[PDB]
This record gives structure tokens, sequence and C-alpha cells, in this order.
RNA sequence: AUGGGCC
RNA sequence: GGCCC
């Protein structure tokens, strides 16, 4: 986005500056080029001279202003994608009740009871549990009043800035490229779920290529559905973005909210408003109040869906800005936020699409960096989606999500105190697709120390998950 | 150390 | 409690 105002109000938003992540027994064995991101300016691992809280916001390098002609085309692509989207999902997008927003509904998980509260509830020493009854699904006086303000459309707020405590490639930890988390007031997240909760639940249920969204999918069982789909096309592209979230221009966001969340589609008038509040935001980091125009907050209730929707429109826009007579059936794509996989039978020139994505403020580059640019002829087994490859399982013939051995090694190298055992079992679900030999090697360091699931058991669990009949017929 | 997803 | 974005 574009930093338009930097202030120094006399109230610290003390940030958390000590990692919960610690090396495991595997760290000594795998020696990964990874490590927990820097949370403090006084981190010895940082490069001398690097000011953490200057690199954090360095991602905001402006807010691209689209011309009248470009804006007209974008609206035309937004409406077209919306048409497809609401054609599959339906028009049942009525506001969720205060109760359903908290407890959640079929296709939508419940709100986190004990996580960050936001402002100014943090400055007043209050957790979420004090403002909202997460059991019965009722709200306190504070939220109550705020919700009314949002109905009147007069509600203002500030985004709390959090240092994302996670494992990152050493080079970026040493550069100070710590990702940031935009914590929004709990009432804002609640109301957003009230406005578009029904819709989000529908997208999750109807995930797939036809709506261009993988949000809500289960890689275990859906890699077969996505795999056989893309394997039918001549060309498959693995496109990457740089600062996808931050580079959403205000023009694009506004038009997207206006075209997708119209009342005629079964939405509440305030569905469009609440989303537009994400466009112009004020961020509170310690003593500095930074006003940002453009970009998308990280802590939004539907950040992933918003990013995915945009991603779909961007592609349609870029293709229509370069070629003539481009429609939604000219290509196919699956998206999860900034993660994207495109496919088509036409020999599209993605390298030529570069300047067209720039008109949106986005910068595109080919995933694999062996080729100096986008190339044709790639298939589904060449690309990567959700940090997973598309590999064929010889025993079943189905596609299986396989993560790189380095990634898994990095994942198993670090863990937060007292959760090692529960993580191992979770990672085993990811590793199992790397084969018996690789699975065995990765968990070697943990043998005797923790319970490790047998490759056999997790393989059998998978076969039934992806196709029960196949597991049933296997007992002919 | 957060939003949504999935086990 | 983990992973993904
Ligand atoms: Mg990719």
């Amino acid at each position: 986005g574009l930093i338009v105002d930097t202030r120094d109000v006399e109230e610290r938003v003390h940030v958390m500056r000590k990692t919960k992540l610690a090396p495991t027994v595997a760290h000594g064995v795998f020696n990964p080029e990874f490590g927990p991101a820097a949370l403090s300016n006084k981190d010895p691992r940082l490069n001398e001279g690097v000011v953490l809280d200057e690199v954090i916001f360095s991602k905001h390098k402006g807010d691209t202003k689209m011309s009248a002609e470009d804006k007209a085309l974008f609206r035309r692509c937004a409406a077209d994608y919306a048409s497809r989207l609401h054609s599959v999902l339906g028009t049942a997008n009525a506001p969720l009740s205060i109760y359903e927003a908290i407890k959640g509904v079929d296709g939508l998980d419940a709100m986190e009871p004990d996580t960050a509260p936001g402002l100014p509830w943090a400055l007043q020493g209050k957790r979420r549990g004090a403002l909202i009854d997460f059991e019965n699904g009722t709200v306190g006086p504070e939220v109550e009043a705020a919700l009314k303000l949002m109905e009147k459309r007069e509600y203002k707020f500030a985004c709390q800035t959090f240092l994302k405590d996670e494992i990152r490639p050493m080079e970026k930890v040493r550069a100070g490229k710590t990702r940031i988390v935009d914590v929004l007031p709990v009432e804002h997240i609640l109301y957003t779920r009230m406005m578009i909760g029904r819709f989000c639940a529908q997208m999750h249920s109807n995930n797939g290529p036809q709506i261009g969204s993988a949000v809500g999918c289960n890689p275990d069982v859906d890699w077969q559905r996505f795999g056989t789909h893309f394997a039918q096309y001549r060309n498959v592209w693995d496109v990457d973005y740089s600062a996808f979230d931050a580079n959403h221009c205000s023009d694009a966001m506004n038009i997207m909210f206006e075209e997708v969340f119209r009342t005629e589609f079964g939405f509440h008038p305030n569905a469009e408003w609440i989303l537009k509040t994400l466009v112009n935001t004020e961020h509170a980091y310690e003593n500095k109040r930074i006003t940002v125009e453009g970009g998308i907050p990280s802590g939004c209730s539907a950040t992933s869906i918003i990013n995915t929707i945009l991603n779909n429109i961007y592609v349609l826009y870029a293709l229509r800005r370069h070629y003539e007579g481009v429609e939604l059936d000219t290509y196919t794509m699956i998206s999860y936020g900034d993660d994207i996989v495109v496919a088509s039978d036409y020999d599209l020139d993605f390298e030529a699409l570069k300047p067209h994505f720039k008109s949106l403020g986005q910068t595109i580059t080919p995933a694999d960096k062996s080729d100096k640019g986008f190339v044709l002829g790639h298939s589904i087994t060449d690309v990567t989606f959700l940090k997973r490859h598309f590999h064929m399982d010889y025993g079943t013939g189905f596609y299986k999500p396989v993560m790189a051995s380095k990634t898994l090694e990095a994942i198993l190298s670090f863990a937060r105190r007292g959760t090692i055992q529960e993580k191992l079992i979770s990672v085993a679900g990811l590793a199992v697709h790397s084969g018996p030999d690789e699975y065995r090697r990765l968990f070697e360091p943990f043998q005797g120390l923790f319970e490790i699931p047998s490759y056999r058991s997790l393989y059998l669990r998978w076969v039934n998950a992806v196709c029960g009949d196949a597991a049933a017929l296997e007992h002919h």
C-alpha cells in the first residue's frame, strides 16, 4: 500500500519480542538453512545496520492508480467472475446471526475464543473472553455498541501490528524480512462474518477449478480432483507474486467489493461497506500510527477468500488486456490467496502479460527459476501448489500431495515448547506421501523419544480418505 | 504469535 | 495443539 501519514501518539502498543519456537532433536541432524524470524531490533542474528521496523513496512511501496479505461475493464472482469461465482454458489448470502457468527455454521469454523483482541481492548487489558461469551454465543456491552456503529456506518478502528513468530529461510531472518500480522478488533471480525459468513461457507464447500478457489479444500483427498483436471490441458503455469497482499491497489479492491458483494446477490448493504474499510487502514505499531491506503490487512476474517477472488479477476483482466475475445472458458485456474495454478490449451504468452499485471501493481514471475521466464509445455506434475507437488501414487493411481524434503526437514527442526508430540503426528500426515524410505529418514531423529505413526497406517488412512470404494474393493 | 482453511 | 495462506 501507500504510507500517507506517520504519527507518534503517546501510547505504546508494546509488541511481543521473544520467540516461542525452539530447536528439536532433528535440528542437529538436518541442519536447515532456516530459523525463527527476528522479533527484536537487538537480535544478534540480524545484519548490522538493518532496522527491523523499517523493513517491516518497506513492503508498502505505493498504491497503483488505475486509469479510467483499465478500471472499466476490471469492473467488467469482476462482474464476469462474480457471475460465475454466484452461479455455482447461489444467492443465499443473508447476514449470519450474532450467534452463528461466533459458534460458526456448516462450512465455517467457530471464532477463536482466546486469541488477540485488538484495539483498544488490548490497551485496556482485556481478552476476547471478556468481551464475548464464546460458549452461549452472546456479546457484551462493548461489542454490542460497536456493532450498532457498524450498522450506522460510522465505525472507525485501528489495526494492531504483530510480529509473526515463525520459521523463515535464514537469509530473510538475517535481512529482517519478518512478516507482520494485522490484528483487527474482534468486533470487526465478528461483523464481517455476519455480512459474508454464509458466502464464505459456500465457497469452502464448493471449492474447485470451476470457481477458481481451493480455500476449504483438503489436499489429502482433493489433489486427485485437482490433478486429473489440470492433466487434461496442454499448458500449465506456476505463477508467483511478490507482496501480493500489500500490492492490491485501492481501485481494484473497491470495484471488486462493488461487483461481487451486491445486494442483488443476496447480500446485506453493509457487506460492501465493511469490506471497503480494509482499503484505507491505520496501523498501530508501538508508538507509531501509520495510515495506509491500499493493500489488505492480514487479520481480516476473510483475507484468504478476498485474495483468492482478486487473484481470479487479475488473471481474467490481464488476459483480456492482451488478447481479444477472452472468456472464462479460455483457461482454467485454482487459487489459494496469492498461490495460483493456471492452465489452458491455448499457447498463452505469460511473459507478455507482465506489464499488464503491473497496471494492477502486481509483479509476476515463474515459480521455477531454472528458466529465465515463462515457458510453454509444462504439465501438472511440474508445478507446485500449497507447497505441494503433484505426484502419482503407483499403488492406487491417484495423485498425492508431496512436499519437498527440505521443507519437511525445516518443519521438524523447530517446535514450540511442549507440543512436539502433537506436531509429529500432524507432520506425519504430510510426510507419508514422500514414500516409505523418505518417511523413515525424516522421523529417525525422533525414534524412541516420541510416538511416530507407521507409514503403513497413514497410507491406509489416506487410501480410504481419497476413495473409500477403492479401499473397499481392495478386499475383493 | 493472528485470520480463514483442513487433520 | 500442527500445517497451509
Ligand atoms: Mg506457486
